[PDB]
């Protein structure tokens, strides 16, 4: 369990064509989105968490409750729809999401003023850092 409020900035993202491509995203979608910055604003309420993932291009929000399993429709990303479970297990806020994609999930936790996320899909796995702001 642990505070991920805050408003965070990419300063690293390795992989995330491969991730992108585990879900089929296509070939102009991919490259625009490997070149931007992102940001990440997340509120925390104890166990409930509402989460926006900022670009120019796209953005991505994501509202959930911890150990409550719901229906995620991944829009803007591959459109599928995934039955999604996000648990403590320590200080990392693991996230599986069942569905057609094998190994499907991320993991996120934070160490110092760094925020790490680990984004898997199939064999890909995708690693980002931000820093708060
Ligand atoms: C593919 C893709 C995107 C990335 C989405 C990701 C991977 C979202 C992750 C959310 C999580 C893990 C939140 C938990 O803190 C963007 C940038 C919206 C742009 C459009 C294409």
């Amino acid at each position: 369990t642990k505070d991920q409020n805050g408003t965070w900035e990419m300063e690293s993202n390795e992989n995330f064509e491969g991730y992108m491509k585990a879900l089929d995203i296509d070939f102009a979608t991919r490259k625009i989105a490997v070149r931007l910055t992102q940001t990440k604003i997340i509120v925390q309420d104890g166990d409930n968490f509402k989460t926006k993932t900022n670009s120019t291009f796209r953005n991505y929000d994501l509202d959930f409750t911890v150990g409550v399993e719901f229906d995620e429709h991944t829009k803007g990303l591959d459109g599928r729809n995934v039955k999604t479970l996000v648990t403590w297990e320590g200080n990392t806020l693991v996230c599986v999401q069942k569905g057609e994609k094998e190994n499907r999930g991320w993991k996120q936790w934070v160490e110092g003023d760094k925020l790490y996320l680990e984004l898997t899909c199939g064999d890909q796995v995708c690693r980002q850092v931000f820093k708060k702001k």
